RNA sequence: AUUGAAAGAGUGCUUCCCCAAACCCUUAACUGGUUGUAACAGUU
């Protein structure tokens, strides 16, 4: 049993909800954007399983191959230690999506950002094995970009940590499906990728302020009996 | 390769041009370095 713990100073992400006018992001990457990275890692290194004949399907099956080696499906988690803020950014967005319309239709859309500094991210896997382990350690880098490619991600680190099985104070996403009895938060960040299910994440991030906005940060962490130490400080990540 | 793939709030704009801190305006005036005092006495 071990977890891919990775470090990524990433600047910016953007993942919207279903929004049209602007698109307002989650607070912290959702588990489907981290898969998708970690897919085009898989795919940057060696396309020995990953070329066929088109690019839909072949990340569909690097996306279930990821999920079929995690332990379920929200399994991989994304935790800060720096105080991160929510901005608005207006960028002219192409919207030819739409009945018609020619091609050349472009609006200014509010493609509102999140800025932090540093945040911690946890790969669950089943005892894979040492070949599998080296080829995702060296996966977990090449994580050039999160979310939408105007914003790009950095990774410092990365390394295979142990649970080690202490209790301690959590500081990881888990579903809300099961952590009912545990300043909590909670949404929907789409678990599962879409390419052509109802379960809710929650998350241990408060909203504060400083004059009259509002920059997340963690505090009164719950209680889970599974928990790590890295870096100096001590981290919780939930087992199924 | 990620509710993500494509993604200009962006493209031109003299805060500009005109406009004397400008004009009139004797530190000016009245007023002594002034007054007294042997380089002196004495010397082959």
């Amino acid at each position: 049993m071990d977890i891919l713990l990775v470090c990524l100073r990433f600047p910016f992400f953007s993942v919207a909800k279903r929004s049209y006018q602007v698109r307002t992001s989650f607070l912290l990457p959702p588990p489907s954007a981290l898969k998708g990275a970690l897919a085009k890692g898989l795919i940057l290194l060696k396309p020995e399983k990953y070329a066929s004949s088109s690019l839909d399907e072949a990340a569909l099956k690097a996306i279930k191959e990821i999920e079929s080696k995690l332990v379920d499906i929200k399994a991989v988690s994304v935790a800060p230690l720096s105080p991160l803020i929510r901005n608005a950014f207006l960028l002219k967005r192409l919207r030819n999506l739409e009945s018609g319309s020619n091609a050349e239709k472009s609006d200014a859309m509010r493609r509102e950002y999140t800025f932090t500094r540093e945040l911690l991210v946890a790969y669950i896997f089943k005892n894979l094995t040492q070949e599998e382990k080296n080829l995702y350690l060296k996966a977990a880098m090449l994580i050039d970009v999160i979310g939408d490619t105007e914003s790009l991600a950095t990774p410092v680190w990365a390394s295979f940590v142990k649970p080690e099985d202490k209790k301690a104070p959590l500081a990881f996403s888990a579903p809300y499906t099961e952590i009912y009895s545990l300043r909590m938060y909670i949404e929907k960040m789409r678990v599962s990728p879409e390419y052509s299910q109802e379960e809710i994440f929650y998350l241990p991030i408060e909203e504060r302020r400083y004059k009259r906005i509002v920059y997340y940060a963690r505090i009164y962490p719950p209680e889970v009996e599974k928990a790590l130490t890295v870096d100096g400080e001590v981290l919780g990540i939930w087992i199924p």
